[PDB]
């Protein structure tokens, strides 16, 4: 038929695609608005009757009622079916709720049927969740799990607050409340923890906050920030266990807690950060790359499957090619290059003239030297060249582009040429390969991605947006617009950027506190879900597609005794108590009298017995074999260190810069211990053996984030000084009182007023470097991003949104310098391990000789042939009895009876009711009785039930252990009741959860691989202790009396050692880093005040920026290359055993 013909000439033909194609997008540029104009309802009509005219040739190419079917069977084209009916609906009818009118958004989805090769990366993407199924339930398993654990330590516990006394009068029931009804409406009576809008915890502990004077506390109170972080009322715990799980802002739960219960529990913290959260997401990592892997191997696999005058022109052409015949001088214009990057970079905040002057001097001097070389270089050779080659294409580009500059994003050009080092760079040629492929082969994947995050952040925006401009005021200090809304669309593509970078809750919480818990937590754990999986696919797809006498005498004994073991395990315990020595240096050293002597005498006799040995060493082993070892060298180096300092000390010329400025040096002593521990020496090896990659990387992130930190400059500069007022803290007033620094000098007549830059900034390459790092860890990034998107002048003050556009600055950044440059340095770390495997043959790294053996007994322990069946016990009722229970199905009784007491065990909350404890506890003695009658039929299946396998000795010992459990709590009464000894006895039940490992399978594989990756992780912990010790004993000696800040609060200090090991542990997860960063950065008053009286005698309260810049950059990296060898282990371990 006509029709048909017509009809399918047109479905095939490739310009109604892009038809199609273009109406989507302008149907998507038409649904980011929000409150559109009267005028696109009409254009709304024409977009309907495109798509329905789409969907006639469609129907009508196939032709018939059951070519609609076939239409209708293609699953892409439902969406289309349904998106016409909508849209015809909600013109047709519409008491009236309009709600529906965010399901336009499905439209926007079209683009992936259109496009030739979207539909194929999202269907190789829904593969990916399907393979995660296992992960998925292992992980909301252990989530569970740790979610009752925390539900019981916990319960209600997060609730403390610190309450001014109570004041009970014997008549009824300045005053004026009654007991629970004004403490709970009470709020502002509370205390609230200074420098910060949060009600402050408190503890009945000697370990939990200590509450000023006049401050008693009690578990009444609401909640902490705004209900939704409380421990109690299992929902909730699994809650804060995701919340732990993706470390979202976990510092913050970390720090309340352990200011609530008490700071023994950094050990529950630690086994969820180092097991639950760590684990977790590298299994997460493991398995997508697993399937990745396997399609790029069926899908690379496939594919290999196949069956003027002219005479006086052309003379001085040939002349001057005979002159210029060679440049050959590319190291001379490198170094130009180099110069060119040394002279930008040499830009600050407070130029002088004449330093501007020779800017703009070699600025001109280098335009020249540029076009000469293009200009020599053009008439040299052959100009088809530089109309061929792309690499003196864009060298032109830039040619002509510097002049037309010289003809504040000016300068954004001349930076161009800082990228023309990559010709001989091969780890820049790589990290360019990488941002090539991120638009070429992975394209189609990166478009996935801008889809998504257009999808949500206009559904999001036109489903909140009424609501975040009506309820403002419930989620923010003073009448203003919040920092992070979804009215507008910049905004809520902003939100949703930040959910990808991985900081959901702390904007959720507002979500939740303005439209509605439910379709809140619905579009915010699908957009964390999804987007996180889809950013994690386009990143392991990068990184994958990346590639006398007496003479003799004395030296045999000495030789004798040096390799005698009892020798080593004396140094061995003596290095242990030297370390403890430095353990015990904390600032209460001056109220331990006799410590302190202690000490004294001790450090005399440490470096007395390290010298000896070490001259024992000397005239053992010979100045060759001693000085071929580098542990030799190190142990050389700190005992020349301690020597000097105790010279020092008793010769007199001590106690006054250098020296005694070196004896904080002495932190390092812990080092001796990588030398003869069999574990941190492997560790360490591993890790040095990779500094030649390492520091190549390093040096090419290096260099790009220059480029990024000139551009910081020349955008801002100064432009980030505000002019705060001294009694609140915050941006002076606003623009009109305080303008301009100009006018604050003025206006400084009382000396209220200070113009103070904030900590971390852009003034000059190396505060760019450091802004640029806090950015890209995404940690302390907030600050510098509200002062840059308010940059208004050069040193005007800010105003609350100006220059908002900026925020596109640190995407593009974020973007290419953390998706990018640590995904080189991820992918190239990882290649080098494996590269050092491969080279070891042995392929395993951070176990030694007896982990080894562990290892190998380990995997043998996966016998999979069983022994004798089993025995028929020859009797009568012994024989029913063992066929009723051998039988395959009461196993799955007792699975989903046990399962009924997870969730007889997830329903309790604090404080229930007295009716609900009684019948939770009956419902226990019931589960127990049941389980109890499985052990004794178990037992007596023949005779050796149980004790034939481990798992059947598990279920004994839980059934044991719960009948004892029982058979105590229910005698509390009689002998001694306690508060914390009961939640003990209660805490065990989670027991008989874990009996679930056994009838799952991908939970026993998963939970199998980490148990053997369990030694190579503890090798690398235990590195990483020694670091944090070194580190905590550093400061402590360096980082103690600092001013008490955002993130240095009383608990969480580096006055003791308990303290400072807890601050570095949050800092091993690169958490709050800003924080803690941010009072030592602080140098001099305001907020400073430098000369204080101290404990010790050094005065001050005010932080170095130099050293403390050095310390956290420092640990940070030190701490990423470690959790790098702990991804690591873990990928190794989960592909070897699944
Ligand atoms: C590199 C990735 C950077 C992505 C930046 C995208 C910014 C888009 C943008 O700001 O345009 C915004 C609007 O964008 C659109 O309209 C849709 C663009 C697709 C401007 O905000 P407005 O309030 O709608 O006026
Ligand atoms: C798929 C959809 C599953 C729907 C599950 C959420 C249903 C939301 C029902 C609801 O209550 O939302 C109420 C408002 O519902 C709406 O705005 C309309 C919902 C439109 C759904 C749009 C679907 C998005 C597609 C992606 C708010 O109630 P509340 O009093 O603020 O709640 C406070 C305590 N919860
Ligand atoms: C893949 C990802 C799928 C995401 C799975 C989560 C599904 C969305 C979460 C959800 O629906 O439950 C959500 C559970 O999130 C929670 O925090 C648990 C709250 C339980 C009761 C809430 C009590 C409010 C106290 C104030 C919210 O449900 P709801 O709006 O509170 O229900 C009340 C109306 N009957
Ligand atoms: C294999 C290597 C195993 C190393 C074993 C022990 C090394 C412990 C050396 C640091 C001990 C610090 C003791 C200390 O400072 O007590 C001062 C107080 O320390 C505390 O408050 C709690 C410290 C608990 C033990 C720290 C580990
Ligand atoms: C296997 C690896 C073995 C260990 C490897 C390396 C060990 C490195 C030794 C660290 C020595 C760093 C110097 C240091 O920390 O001294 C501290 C001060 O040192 C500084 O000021 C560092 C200034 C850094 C400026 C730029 C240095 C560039 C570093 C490139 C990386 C002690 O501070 P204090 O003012 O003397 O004390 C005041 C109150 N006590
Ligand atoms: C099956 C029986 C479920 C019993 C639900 C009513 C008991 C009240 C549960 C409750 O309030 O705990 C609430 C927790 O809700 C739960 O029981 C979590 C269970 C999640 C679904 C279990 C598998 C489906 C929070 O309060
Ligand atoms: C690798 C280790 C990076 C160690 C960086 C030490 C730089 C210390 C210089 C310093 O503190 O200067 C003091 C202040 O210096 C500044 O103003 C900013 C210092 C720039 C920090 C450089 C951060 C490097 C980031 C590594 C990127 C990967 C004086
Ligand atoms: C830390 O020790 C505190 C002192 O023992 C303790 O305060 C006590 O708390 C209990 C309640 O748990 C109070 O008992 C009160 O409870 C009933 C309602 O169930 C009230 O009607 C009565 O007022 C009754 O007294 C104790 O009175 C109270 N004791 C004191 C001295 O204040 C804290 O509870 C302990 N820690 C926490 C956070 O609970
Ligand atoms: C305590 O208060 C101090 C303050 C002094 C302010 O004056 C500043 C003027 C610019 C200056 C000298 C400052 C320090 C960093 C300096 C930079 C480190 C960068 O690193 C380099 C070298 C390595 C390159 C890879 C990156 O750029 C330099 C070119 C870059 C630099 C040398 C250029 C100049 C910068 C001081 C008053
Ligand atoms: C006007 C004034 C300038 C402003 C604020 C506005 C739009 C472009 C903005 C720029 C887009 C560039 O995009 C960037 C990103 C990083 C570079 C790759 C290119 O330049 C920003 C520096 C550049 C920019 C984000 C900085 C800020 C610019 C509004
Ligand atoms: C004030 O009284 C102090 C008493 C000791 C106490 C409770 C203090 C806080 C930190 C606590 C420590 C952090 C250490 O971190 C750990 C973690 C695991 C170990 C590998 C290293 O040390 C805890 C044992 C260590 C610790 C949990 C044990 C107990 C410490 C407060
Ligand atoms: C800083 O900004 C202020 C803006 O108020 C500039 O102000 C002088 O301020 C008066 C206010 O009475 C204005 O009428 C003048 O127009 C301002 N001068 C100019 C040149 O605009 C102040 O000059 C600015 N300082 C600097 C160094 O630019
Ligand atoms: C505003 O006036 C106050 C007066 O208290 C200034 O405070 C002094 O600032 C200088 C540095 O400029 C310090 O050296 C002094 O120690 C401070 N006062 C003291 C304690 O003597 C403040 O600097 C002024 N701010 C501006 C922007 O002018
Ligand atoms: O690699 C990233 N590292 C950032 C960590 C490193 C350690 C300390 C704290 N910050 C990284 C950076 C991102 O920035 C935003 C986006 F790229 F999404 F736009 C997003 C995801 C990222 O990693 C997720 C992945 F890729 F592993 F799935
Ligand atoms: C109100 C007052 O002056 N201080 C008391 C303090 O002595 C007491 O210890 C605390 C509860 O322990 O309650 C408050
Ligand atoms: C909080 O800050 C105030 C400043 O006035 C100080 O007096 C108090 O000791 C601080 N307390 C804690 C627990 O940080």
């Amino acid at each position: 038929h006509p029709v048909r013909r017509a009809a399918v000439k047109i479905l095939v033909h490739s310009l109604f695609s892009m038809l199609i194609m273009c109406t989507i997008l302008t149907n998507c540029v038409f649904m980011a608005q929000h409150d559109p104009p009267p005028w696109t309802k009409y254009v709304e009509y024409t977009f309907t009757a495109i798509y329905t005219f789409e969907s006639l040739v469609k129907i009508l190419a196939r032709g018939f009622c059951l070519h609609a079917f076939t239409f209708l069977r293609d699953p892409w084209n439902w969406l289309d079916f349904s998106v016409i009916v909508m849209a015809y609906t909600t013109e047709f009818v519409d008491g009236n709720v309009s709600a529906l009118r965010t399901f336009r958004v499905l439209r926007a989805l079209k683009t992936i049927s259109v496009i030739s090769g979207l539909k194929t990366i999202v269907g190789a993407l829904i593969q990916s969740v399907k393979k995660l199924a296992d992960v998925m339930v292992l992980t909301v398993f252990c989530l569970s799990v740790f979610a009752l654990i925390g539900l019981q330590l916990f319960m209600g516990n997060l609730r403390h607050k610190c309450v001014r006394n109570f004041t009970e009068l014997n008549g009824t029931n300045g005053l004026v409340w009654n007991s629970l009804d004004v403490y709970l409406n009470d709020p502002a009576n509370y205390l609230l923890k200074n420098g910060t809008t949060d009600v402050l915890l408190c503890g009945n502990s000697s370990d939990a906050g200590t509450c000023p004077e006049g401050y008693r506390c009690l578990k009444a109170g609401e909640n902490p920030d705004h209900g939704y972080t409380s421990f109690d009322s299992f929902a909730w715990a699994f809650l804060a266990l995701f919340r732990l799980m993706t470390q979202d802002c976990w510092e913050r739960l970390y720090q309340q807690t352990l200011r609530s219960a008490g700071k023994i529990y950094m050990i529950f913290f630690m086994l969820v950060i180092f097991l639950g959260s760590f684990y977790l997401v590298n299994l997460i990592l493991a398995v997508v790359a697993m399937a990745y892997e396997e399609q790029n191997q069926a899908t690379i696999a496939e594919t290999e499957e196949k069956e003027e005058c002219c005479p006086l022109w052309m003379s001085i052409k040939q002349k001057v090619k005979f002159v210029v015949m060679d440049p050959f001088a590319d190291l001379t214009i490198t170094m130009c290059i180099v110069l060119n990057t040394l002279f930008m970079a040499l830009e600050h905040y407070n130029m002088t003239a004449e330093f501007e002057e020779m800017l703009q001097v070699g600025n001109l001097v280098f335009t020249g030297i540029f076009t000469a070389e293009m200009t020599f270089k053009i008439i040299a050779l052959d100009p088809y060249y530089y109309f061929q080659q792309g690499w003196n294409i864009f060298d032109s580009i830039i040619v002509i582009l510097s002049l037309m500059e010289l003809g504040s994003v000016l300068r954004s050009f001349r930076l161009l040429r800082v990228f023309k080092l990559a010709k001989s760079w091969p780890t820049l040629n790589t990290l360019i390969k990488i941002i090539g492929n991120s638009v070429g082969a992975l394209g189609n994947l990166t478009l996935v991605l801008a889809i998504i995050v257009f999808i949500f952040a206009v559904v999001g925006m036109q489903l909140f947006g009424k609501n975040y401009s009506e309820l403002r005021h419930r989620i923010s200090d003073s009448g203003l617009l919040p920092r992070w809304h979804m009215m507008d669309f910049f905004h809520a593509f902003l939100i949703i950027f930040r959910i990808l970078c991985g900081e959901w809750i702390e904007t959720m919480w507002d979500c939740m506190e303005v439209s509605g818990q439910s379709l809140c937590l619905l579009v915010f754990l699908l957009v964390m879900v999804i987007g996180n999986l889809v950013v994690l696919n386009l990143f392991l797809a990068l990184l994958l597609s990346s590639f006398g006498k007496v003479w003799w005498r004395l030296r045999k004994t000495c030789y004798r005794i040096v390799e005698h073991s009892w020798f080593e395990t004396f140094i061995i315990f003596m290095i242990l108590l030297s370390s403890g020595a430095l353990a015990f240096e904390d600032i209460y050293l001056e109220e331990r009298k006799t410590i302190k002597v202690l000490l004294e005498y001790a450090d005399k006799m440490f470096t007395y017995v390290f010298v000896l040995e070490m001259l024992l060493k000397w005239v053992a082993y010979g100045f060759k074999k001693y000085f071929t070892n580098a542990w030799c060298w190190l142990d050389f180096l700190i005992v020349d260190v301690s020597l000097v300092s105790l010279v020092a000390n008793t010769l007199g010329f001590a106690e006054m810069g250098p020296i005694k400025s070196l004896r904080t040096l002495r932190a390092l002593r812990p080092l001796r211990a990588l030398s003869r521990f069999e574990g941190m020496r492997v560790v360490v090896n591993a890790l040095v053996g990779a500094i030649p990659s390492i520091m190549n990387v390093l040096l090419v992130c290096l260099i790009f984030w220059l480029i990024f930190s000139i551009m910081g400059v020349n955008l801002f500069a100064g432009k980030f000084g505000r002019c705060i007022n001294q009694t609140e803290g915050d941006l002076p007033l606003n623009y009109t009182i305080v303008n301009n620094k100009s006018e604050c000098e003025s206006f400084n007549v009382t000396g209220e007023l200070y113009w103070t830059k904030v900590k971390v900034n852009f003034d000059n390459v190396g505060a760019g470097y450091l802004a640029l790092l806090q950015v890209a860890t995404f940690k302390g990034w907030m600050d510098i991003m509200y002062a840059a998107v308010d940059s208004r002048g050069y040193e005007e003050q800010p105003q609350w949104e100006d220059n908002l556009y900026m925020y596109i600055y640190f995407v593009v950044f974020i973007i290419f310098g953390s998706f990018f440059t640590l995904n080189l340095f991820i992918g190239v770390i990882i290649d080098n391990f494996n590269q050092q495997k491969k080279k070891l043959g042995g392929q395993d790294i951070f176990m030694t000789e007896e982990q080894k053996k562990y290892y190998n007994a380990m995997k043998k322990l996966g016998s999979k042939k069983p022994q004798k069946p089993i025995p028929r016990p020859l009797n009568k009722y012994q024989g029913f009895i063992f066929d009723i229970v051998t039988k395959q199905a009461f196993d799955v009784t007792i699975m989903f009876l046990i399962c009924l007491n997870m969730v007889t065990m997830m329903v309790e909350t604090d404080d229930q009711s007295p009716e609900k404890v009684n019948i939770l506890a009956k419902i226990n003695l019931l589960f127990v009785a049941i389980f109890t009658g499985e052990c004794i039929v178990k037992m007596a299946a023949l005779r050796h039930y149980y004790f034939t396998n481990s798992w059947n000795i598990f279920d004994f010992v839980v059934v044991i252990l719960s009948i004892v459990g029982t058979v105590l709590s229910d005698i509390i009464q009689k002998y001694f009741f306690s508060p914390t000894l009961f939640r003990v006895i209660r805490l065990a039940r989670i027991g008989r959860i874990l009996r679930l490992i056994r009838g799952a399978k991908g939970i026993r594989t998963l939970l199998f691989a980490l148990m053997m990756s369990l030694p190579a992780l503890f090798n690398i912990g235990l590195l990483l202790f020694l670091v944090m010790f070194i580190y905590s004993i550093f400061g402590m000696a360096n980082f103690a009396y600092v001013k008490w800040e955002a993130g240095i609060d009383d608990m969480f200090n580096f006055q003791t050692f308990a303290n400072s090991m807890l601050c570095l542990f949050q800092i091993t997860t690169s958490a709050g880093w800003d924080g803690l960063l941010s009072p030592i950065l602080n140098t001099g008053p305001p907020y400073c005040d430098p000369n204080l009286p101290n404990s010790n005698g050094s005065r001050g309260n005010c932080g170095s920026p130099a050293v403390g810049i050095l310390f956290f950059t420092t640990y940070i990296i030190i701490s990423f290359l470690i959790v790098v060898n702990m991804y690591i282990a873990i990928i190794l371990e989960n592909f070897s055993v699944a």
